[PDB]
RNA sequence: GGAUCCAUUGCACUCCGGAUCCAGGAGAUACCAUGAUCACGAAGGUGGUUUUCCU
């Protein structure tokens, strides 16, 4: 009830968004004087209310007198003086008395990646196909067949690839865990020539409904080869 | 942000009521698809799913 630099306005329409409300209060209330600020919140405690801070108390007093009851967004404005000085008034007077989520996130990706690289590095030095009991015979006579139907039998496969020449050995690969087939095999020919021939002619060959992929064995032939699980591999189905 | 419902007439100046759902944004997803080319396996990315923020 005692005059003040700041006026308090309530009974405001609660549907109106914050900037709109600040805007429309500025338009209406500058007519009475210089405004330092209009404070609005739409929180539970503060919605329906505004503090208009004027430079002079006299503007405040005239703004209060004139606008009392004024129709504003289909609602009469209720205006009083603020009970207490607004911080910027009080400081003007010397009356005044009192990892982000973006960082935690970025750090976490960074560590997973690094953690991953170390894992791969460690596996890598466990990896040696020349010392694997599964990898036998002449690498240079060995074909690599992937994308096989899980249903395809070792027979059907030996049949399809025998056309290119006598086969010394087939090793289809199974999960050491489930024992489910991995969809790939090594086929060692008697003669390098016949492997080369399967290589030229069998790629894309349809066996049990699925186009198979045919390549040479690279594990034991290609300088610097790493398999897909060690960050290498060929093919591009899942590049992005 | 927005839609519906509910609560609120509140004196602040450190965001910030509830519910259910929607759009965009940014996270996260253990699960599904992509049946990933090297002897059981990438990670992830992309598309789902679920979920947490922001508007
Ligand atoms: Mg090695
Ligand atoms: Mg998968
Ligand atoms: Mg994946």
């Amino acid at each position: 009830t005692r005059p003040n630099h700041t006026i308090y306005i309530n009974n405001l329409n609660e549907k109106i968004k914050k900037d709109e409300l600040k805007k429309s209060l500025y338009a209406i209330f500058s007519q009475f004087g210089q405004i330092l600020d209009i404070l609005v919140s739409r929180s539970l405690k503060m919605r329906g209310q505004a503090f208009v801070i004027f430079k002079e108390v006299s503007s405040a007093t005239n703004a209060l007198r004139s606008m009392q009851g004024f129709p504003f967004y289909d609602k009469p404005m209720r205006i009083q003086y603020a009970k207490t000085d607004s911080d910027i008034i009080a400081k003007m007077k010397g009356t005044f008395v009192e990892e982000t989520r973006e960082e935690r996130m970025e750090r976490k990706r960074r560590e997973k990646i690094e953690r991953r690289q170390q894992e791969v590095e460690t596996e890598l030095k466990m990896w040696d196909p020349h010392n694997d009991p599964n990898a036998q015979g002449d690498a240079f006579k060995t074909l690599f067949v992937a994308r096989v139907n899980y249903d395809t039998t070792e027979s059907k496969l030996r049949r399809e690839f025998e056309v290119y020449g006598p086969i010394k050995r087939i090793h289809m690969v199974y999960s050491k865990r489930s024992g489910k087939p991995r969809g790939y095999a090594f086929i060692e020919y008697e003669h390098e020539r016949d492997m080369h021939s399967a290589y030229k002619h069998a790629d894309g060959k349809k066996i049990d409904g699925r186009r198979v992929l045919v390549d040479v064995e690279r594990g034991r032939t290609v300088k610097g080869w790493r398999p897909r699980r060690l960050g290498g591999g060929l093919g591009g189905t899942r590049r992005g």
